[PDB]
């Protein structure tokens, strides 16, 4: 199950993985050398003696550089310069997790996003688009920080081993009796006394329920309160209630400070038994007792916070990260579509027995036929959502048939020409969804420029009036959808949209209501004017917009029937 | 300003707030004196010496008492009892403070619920029900919780001036530059970090609010998307933008640690150059160097708490609290209503030039005139919120009327007499609000049981064939309104509920829409049968559930018309 993980991550983003795991060993190495270096500098600064004995003091001082005196100058100066030093570097490795962590948050959304949109029509709208857009932006984002958890993780029990051991070196004897008693501390605290902090806290948060309700119904019921005179009846209810969330409100609010106290009063008390032990024997060396405590205290300061990081590090590779690969997984490697050659359309657009229906499914059709001439320009008056809107689908590009054929020039339509069929139709949605940015784009739909073609556009969507009215021009920016753009400007930019990819058939999907004539009747006259050299499919959805359309087919249950 | 204080609390709220002010200084001591008390025991357990010197502890030792060997387990012991009696005394302290804090929530919240009980029905209807939620749950929980912060703050600032005192007194020297590089530190922190990290916050919201916007507009256009085959278009802003979001999250993630690593730093670095100077003189005693270390170590420690609990009761001290206290005295001192004495009513209830209106405003009526014989049994169709409901208010007992009279049997109704005409009201309010509990009570609404008058009463109110066919029976939990209860049955108890008080005018306040007549049809013939020997005023939303009323007024623009 490790080639999963495998298969996700780049190259680049390997060497950058590697280098972090190198970096997480090291920084182990580093911080237990800040903690270390502490002993020899807090033994060695008193007495002033040591120089003058130990096999091993004299050899730097007699190696003739220094004489008596600057062995402690040289030596602290030297360790606020290392701990400069880790001020720098602690930051910069954290630096380099967070650049890979949302720098694969990037990578890896991409790819998803982009598979999403080479998958196949059907499959992409089957599921919903929570499941996408959490399918491209959630797991992503868990995935990252899992990783960074995972690389923190690493660091820290490496931290914990090695200061364990440097522990185990140091005092032999305390270390093993701090062990046992440490295990034994965290048992304390997790079976004795984080269940009943549950029980107090489930209590107030039950009984703060209870309060706010029957105080709730109670100011619910005043017109009967005061025509009942007796107004301490409901009081007999309020301070019932009242005392009861006070009181597992102060259980809650008393129960949570325990432990604090405790960990002080342990906090002494653990180095008061250890002083009246070693005192059977004789080997405190004045500084010997605090060299030693110095440094114990030091160890089990630095190794709370890894213990800490490893348990929550723990509980983010328990809760997120697995339930997400595998969910990759379906999302990668789920296929696309296919399909390449041309398709010529100079006759009919010829349907020829569709018959359709979803993954579930009850059929859609059954055999529907019609056909579409070059420069038909019709429409498909329905009861709103008999599948109307479907048929359209099915003979535009989208949507695989199940018994159909659909002929452009008694030629087959299949997935092989589906691309160039796919891209000769517009669409004009009514109801349209703009990008934040500046009307040209959309309207190009983030494809570059032409100048000449999107002036060509602007002028045939009649917008010239509009775009001479804009301060910065054709370059203001939507706001959103609109926002800074309203109804009208949405429906001809759309259509500039859709005409910026001229031929040939001009899909129109007029959804439920435009409100009203004062707006839809002109905009029509537009479009007559405008796809006179071209064929059109209107999804109309009402009447009064279908009055120059040359065919009506009303489609209900369950066939087609030619109304004009 | 701190009398009003002493007017919501009692008698036994001020003791144990003075109690709990002791109990505050009497902790900083116990805690100085955990802290203080290590440096004797520091520095008399190792070495085993200074028994044989020192003109007070060669006393306690030579007043024949102690071998050799025996006088740092014993002395071990005094300590190690001392901190256990710490781990309770804490405790007991919180748990004080938790008491105070929401026993003060009880008793205060009870004590404005009660005045909003006794105040009068229009001031209580003119002022929406979230600030009076609020003010006896929501500012009491506040002023609670704000008064323990000023004990907790007084007995930490406590803390605070002994500890400094302490280490000005131990080493007159270090604790003043410890001091300057305090509020140097903390300006470091505070004047040169913190305010810098806030636009980082703010930068990296906004990075995320545009990417995330602008990623669900691209999903929202799929449909075109796969009608132009081509995928990079998108794909090419996408990259765009989540390497903004992944340049902005990196920058936080790396700037978060600065403070930490920053601490570290300081936190050795400050070490050394004490050294540097405190080398150059002689008084260094071995153990010297780390029993002072040891000593300003803990006070520094604990001072720590001491000053983020100043600064956390502190936010507590100016967020909240005032905004609270005024709005508590607008409770305390308000007003009531007031009335006692009797009333008969055998006849008619005359009107005599009515006239009303709120707070505002433009009068609902203006001279209003009618007269109700006992068993009229009327109805008054408006058009909501005409008056119609406010007419009904003053008929009955709430509301009290700028021009009117309201005689019953000749006798003007005013506020003396007005509490036993309340009492002589039903009112069944058709949408009605049961709380949580046993059918009984409602009915009763909370004025215990009766067992023969609740059996008259559900008697009377035809529910019998329900109470058989429940589990407990009578004795059932309505769960919330219902829940485990439904429209008819939650209709009926109420009408139980009024005729639970009984006589002798029963109110009808019936709601829009009920849906539809094998409901309303039903009840209204039981309620026109229940209310033959009583009198009768429906607040009349529609028709058909008036065929029976004797009498039907019509409220409209500014008077009122007999229909029937």
């Amino acid at each position: 199950m490790v080639k999963k993980l495998f298969f996700i991550l780049s190259k680049e983003d390997k060497n950058f993985l590697f280098f972090l795991l190198v970096f997480s060993v090291f920084v182990s190495f580093i911080e237990t050398f800040a903690i270390s270096l502490v002993m020899p500098f807090i033994t060695l600064a008193s007495d002033f003696s040591y120089f003058d004995r130990n096999k091993y003091l004299i050899s730097l001082k007699e190696y003739l550089n220094i004489p008596v005196f600057e062995i402690i100058v040289y030596f602290g100066v030297g360790l606020i310069v290392f701990y400069v030093f880790r001020a720098l570097l602690n930051a910069y490795y954290f630096h380099l997790l967070a650049r890979f962590s949302k720098g694969r948050k990037h990578a890896i959304a991409y790819k998803v996003f982009s598979k999403f949109l080479n998958i196949n029509y059907e499959k992409f709208t089957q599921k919903n688009q929570s499941e996408i857009l959490k399918s491209i932006t959630g797991e992503v984002y868990n995935l990252s920080t899992m990783i960074s958890s995972f690389l923190l993780l690493m660091s820290e029990i490496f931290v914990v081993l090695l200061l364990y051991a440097l522990m185990l070196l140091i005092n032999y004897k305390i270390t093993l009796f701090l062990s046992i008693f440490m295990v034994l501390n965290a048992f304390i605290l997790v079976k004795i006394l984080s269940p009943i902090i549950k029980k107090a806290g489930l209590r107030r948060e039950e009984a703060m329920k209870n309060f706010f309700e029957i105080l709730n119904t109670n100011l619910n019921n005043f017109k009967f309160i005061k025509l009942k005179t007796k107004e301490d009846g409901v009081l007999s209810l309020f301070k019932a209630q009242s005392e009861a969330f006070s009181k597992a409100n102060i259980t809650n609010e008393s129960v949570a400070a325990v432990p604090r106290i405790y960990l002080e009063g342990i906090g002494f008390c653990v180095l008061v038994f250890i002083v009246v032990f070693l005192v059977l024997k004789n080997e405190s060396d004045i500084s010997g007792i605090l060299s030693t405590i110095s440094i114990f205290v030091l160890a089990l300061y630095r190794l709370m916070p890894s213990a800490n990081r490893i348990i929550t590090s723990y509980h983010d590779l328990l809760y997120y990260h697995s339930s997400l690969n595998i969910i990759y997984q379906n999302l990668r490697q789920e296929e696309e579509n296919l399909g390449e050659g041309k398709l010529s359309f100079n006759q009919e657009l010829k349907i020829c027995n569709l018959s359709f229906g979803y993954e579930g499914k009850k059929y859609l059709f059954k055999n529907l036929n019609l056909n579409i001439k070059k420069g038909e320009k019709i429409a498909f008056i329905g009861e709103s959502g008999c599948g109307k809107s479907t048929l359209v689908d099915l003979i535009i590009g989208l949507l695989k048939p199940k018994e159909g054929q659909i002929l452009i020039d008694k030629q087959e339509l299949n997935a092989s020409n589906a691309k160039n069929y796919r891209q000769k139709i517009g669409y004009i949605p009514q109801n349209i969804y703009l990008f934040n940015d500046s009307i040209a784009k959309n309207i190009t739909f983030g494809d570059a420029v032409d100048e000449e073609k999107l002036n060509k556009v602007i002028k045939q969507a009649n917008l010239e009036h509009f775009i001479k009215n804009l301060p910065q021009g054709v370059q203001t920016k939507v706001g959103d959808g609109g926002s800074n753009l309203s109804g009208g400007q949405k429906q001809r930019i759309a259509i500039a949209r859709a005409l910026y990819l001229e031929p040939e058939i001009l899909v129109l999907d007029q959804a439920t209501s435009a409100l009203d004539t004062q707006s839809e009747a002109k905009i029509m006259d537009e479009i007559y004017k405008i796809s006179k050299d071209k064929t059109m499919i209107i999804i109309a959805h009402r009447l009064s917009t279908i009055t120059q359309c040359d065919k009506v087919y009303r489609l209900e249950h369950g066939k087609l029937k030619e109304e004009k």
